[PDB]
């Protein structure tokens, strides 16, 4: 019986530093949707755990050259962590190297704009050059565009991959700042969950426009064939059925939203 | 070597083709799950036979005998190799069979005859003039049975004892019931079918309010079945290729009737 090492990522509102973090230690340093979820999962499954922020601050991709996995996925693949509890998208390529619970939350790639930006759809973005647009420099959204056979998305990708200066960002926060500071000349492609969160935060100058480009989910991830998998999956299903997940979403997204 | 698929007659997931009486085997059927089965079969490299579950149920454990019925029973008792249907992923089922990651999202929803003065579950629970129920078996009924949420528990205590029965054997009967009850019956069912029916003639029903929960349908296999892994990767590949979105638009394609 050992302490479970949880890899996660500093991404609001899933995991955030508490106000007095500088005088706090261990799990108490952090707060958020995934901090609450880790607590609920640990309890229903009966384990102790340590929250650790992934070192490279990444979600998880395989370098094409070295073939090494980075991010939280790499943490699991190379045995640095026992479980990942984070807004980590279930994808085919990931499912080939790690296990995922059934989804604890749904999302889709979405478009964030500065209020007043004349854009309603991915098709609008694709037909113009005045407003620039990009995605997270890594992760499942970038990979969606790189791999898409759908004409509109492929056209967006061919623009994005070669835009100068770079339209990609290192973090969600950077994407948000870029939309906010660009006077309507930048739109950010990101998962609907983050988009809806930011829409509820001061200065309330962003919004999600149009439908989602796809439909997918976040799953709790474990090393392939890990014994923890089964219990965590059942825990996620129980929590969903009790309404606890809906409660958590409301708590961190809307309950104390700052935009009325 | 021929995979046996248990599925269920449920529009627009699986439906009898026009002139099916002269058709044979898999060609008797059409719909979202028929296309999905074909796609899954192609990606996993197997031949298959579609079979309509004998008792016409999704799957529940009998309280007395503790025997599983419906499509879940078919997998649990070795009658089928895989279930490809709008079968809801639930904790209780996940304990006895395996599920792929979801191929479709849904939630429990409210169907009313147009003009009914109801906008939400809370409304229903606060009145008695308009009756309401669910399928006499399946995950929607179980949802209300198990719920500790105030409004939903109140709805359940009403529905379980209401006279005559507010439960129906098939979705078609629930829908017929809403249509024929002049606004005196509301039907609780999953959002996917609600939205489908809303766009079909006579265009006299509608979904009202948001969904009561959020869950998904998964392709099911007997517990620990080998087929499980391949089928899950296939579902994920189909999603990422946009094939699942294509199938949804095809079968919920709005011709305009409503
Ligand atoms: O799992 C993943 O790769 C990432 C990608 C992503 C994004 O683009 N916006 O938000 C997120 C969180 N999930
Ligand atoms: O899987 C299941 O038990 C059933 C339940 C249900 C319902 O109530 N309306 O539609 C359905 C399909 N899923
Ligand atoms: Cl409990
Ligand atoms: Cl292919
Ligand atoms: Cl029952
Ligand atoms: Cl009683």
């Amino acid at each position: 019986n050992k302490t479970v090492v949880v890899t996660t990522i500093l991404e609001s509102p899933y995991v955030m530093m508490k106000k007095n973090h500088e005088m706090l230690e261990g799990n108490e340093r952090y707060e958020g949707y995934c901090v609450d979820l880790a607590a609920e999962i640990a309890k229903h499954c009966g384990f102790k755990y340590k929250l650790t922020i992934v070192g490279d601050g990444k979600y998880g991709a395989r370098d094409a050259d070295t073939k090494i996995w980075n991010g939280m996925v790499g943490e699991l693949v190379y045995g640095k962590a026992d479980i990942a509890i984070a807004p980590l998208t279930i994808t085919l390529v990931r499912e080939e190297v790690i296990d995922f619970s059934k989804p604890f939350m749904s999302l889709g790639i979405s478009i964030m704009i500065k209020k007043g930006t004349p854009i309603e759809s991915a098709e609008d973005l694709s037909k113009q050059t005045e407003i620039a647009y990009g995605t997270l420099d890594s992760g499942s959204t970038k990979e969606f565009f790189r791999r898409s056979k759908i004409a509109v998305f492929d056209k967006m990708w061919t623009y994005m991959r070669s835009a100068e200066p770079s339209v990609f960002v290192r973090t969600t926060a950077e994407g948000v700042a870029r939309v906010r500071k660009s006077k309507g000349k930048y739109a950010y492609l990101l998962e609907s969950t983050m988009n809806e969160y930011i829409e509820q935060r001061k200065p309330c100058d962003t919004m999600k426009v149009g439908g989602n480009l796809d439909s997918k989910g976040y799953g709790i991830a474990t090393p392939k064939g890990s014994s923890l998998g089964n219990a965590v999956n059942l825990a996620v299903l129980k929590l969903n059925e009790q309404g606890l997940l809906d409660k958590l979403k409301n708590k961190w997204w809307y309950d104390k939203g700052e935009c009325g």
